[PDB]
């Protein structure tokens, strides 16, 4: 189940975040913890193509090697609060799950600035979801973060403390293939 409604940042610069560029996950939150893994890899690309705002998304669990990459269409609720759309891909963009009514996340990014960000989604596949997921992102695989996005974490009633990194799992990330899939 998800509760909550995510406030999206006051004066969100949407063409900074939707640059082409690749966000890593280093540091999660789901408010339903058993939804998700406590070891986990996760990037996204953010990006406008051929006029269409998309995302390209990568998972991996580095204990099972589970892997899986999406393409995601983003329709705009209001500044910063997305519904997006998913097909899940291989890394080149062929699709091996279609777009299907059903399967979407909404996102939200309750903070930017030009390396670091937070953000809410709640996963919707069918009539199942994957819990409030906040996730502290950075353009720096390696980043700690910084006081800026853990004031953020606060901001929105968290605790920093509480999330869990993605550091000591050797994540390696294609950025080459979340780059290209914005386009796919
Ligand atoms: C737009 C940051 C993220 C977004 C938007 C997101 C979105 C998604 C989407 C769309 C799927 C379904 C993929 C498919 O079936 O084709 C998915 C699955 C999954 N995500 Fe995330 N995710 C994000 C980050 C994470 C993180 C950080 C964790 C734990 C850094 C996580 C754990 C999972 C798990 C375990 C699944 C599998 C669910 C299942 O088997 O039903 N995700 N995610």
């Amino acid at each position: 189940a998800c509760t909550k409604n995510a406030i999206a940042q006051t004066g969100f610069n949407k063409d900074k975040y939707f640059n082409g560029d690749v966000w890593y996950v280093t540091d999660y939150l789901d408010l339903e913890p058993d939804d998700v893994p406590k070891r986990y890899c996760a990037a996204l690309a953010a990006g406008t193509a051929s006029g269409k705002l998309k995302e390209a998304l990568y998972h991996y669990d580095p204990k099972t090697q589970d892997t899986f990459y999406d393409v995601s269409e983003l329709q705009v609720e209001s500044l910063g609060k997305y519904t997006a759309n998913f097909k899940k891909v291989d890394k080149n963009g062929n699709v091996k799950v279609a777009v299907t009514a059903g399967n979407y996340y909404t996102f939200t990014v309750m903070y930017a600035d030009d390396s670091s960000a937070l953000i809410h989604t709640c996963l919707h596949k069918g009539n199942k979801d994957l819990g409030d997921l906040y996730a502290v992102l950075n353009r720096n695989k390696d980043a700690a973060a910084g006081d800026k996005v853990k004031s953020a974490v606060s901001a929105a009633t968290l605790e920093f403390s509480k999330f869990i990194s993605t550091k000591e799992n050797n994540c390696a990330y294609d950025n080459d293939s979340l780059k290209s899939l914005l386009t796919k």
